[PDB]
């Protein structure tokens, strides 16, 4: 699993054209204050330890930037071992479980599977910006 | 050499805070409107064909989306493999040469060494997120 960690002052998404002939999630849009977006690409070795970890981390280092929101954003891009979209969906709403059972803000998990528009204000400081990658 | 394609309405940054004891570029901030940005994470491997490869790729790919501004945006974030922070300021400053001589518009290269805040506004159509490797 590869993650993006983007600090926010500000988020946004719309969902617009479908990206897998049946996405598993209905379309949709939110906007959000200041949140942790976490930009989360599934990979063919995730399983549920993998989750476990990427959660454990997700709420620490929330924890260290005070943030109360967290986004689990759906990406395709960061790897080039990706799981399959059936798998990928599972275990980013198994993050998103797991990560409610550590963090005890605002989760919020984008639909999975649709083209979306976004935008984003990151902020500038020396840890809004980092990568994590997490194996079993 | 990791790239991600983001074909965004509108795009800024200010440079924040120095990330390496000496940043080689100046500090400063920027904003535009419609631009193909450009995350460039330079990795070890990476030497003059790489560039020359990228350089092409994002030539090829600013004109499929009809876009006349390139933003080459330092980025450390996308690869667990990077090259050093001298190599890769060389290989961003040679992938700018390299891109103007295969596209016609504007081509900024953000500052290198910085952390940065920044904000972006990303189209939601099907070609407005992509992500590139290039090798040697
Ligand atoms: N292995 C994987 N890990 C995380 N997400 C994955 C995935 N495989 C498929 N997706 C999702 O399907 C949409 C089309 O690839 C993907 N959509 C996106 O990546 C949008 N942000 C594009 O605008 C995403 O929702
Ligand atoms: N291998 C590499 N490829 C691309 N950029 C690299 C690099 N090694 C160092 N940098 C640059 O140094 C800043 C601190 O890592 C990096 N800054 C950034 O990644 C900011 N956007 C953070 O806000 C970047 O300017
Ligand atoms: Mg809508
Ligand atoms: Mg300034």
């Amino acid at each position: 699993m590869r993650l993006l960690y983007l600090h926010a002052d500000r988020f946004e998404y719309k969902t617009v054209k479908p990206a897998l002939k049946n996405p598993p999630d209905p379309p949709g849009e939110a906007s959000f204050g200041e949140a942790l977006v976490v930009f989360t690409t599934v990979e063919d070795g995730d399983g549920p330890q993998t989750v476990m970890y990427a959660a454990s981390d997700i709420a620490s280092h929330s924890s260290r930037l005070k943030v109360t929101t967290v986004i689990l954003y759906p990406y395709a891009h960061l790897s080039s071992r990706l799981a399959k979209p059936m798998a990928a969906h599972k275990r980013l709403i198994e993050l998103e479980g797991a990560l409610r059972t550590k963090f005890p803000g605002h989760v919020h998990r984008a639909p999975f599977g649709w083209y979306k528009s976004f935008s984003i204000a990151c902020k500038g400081h020396p840890l809004a910006e980092l990568s994590r990658s997490f194996t079993e």
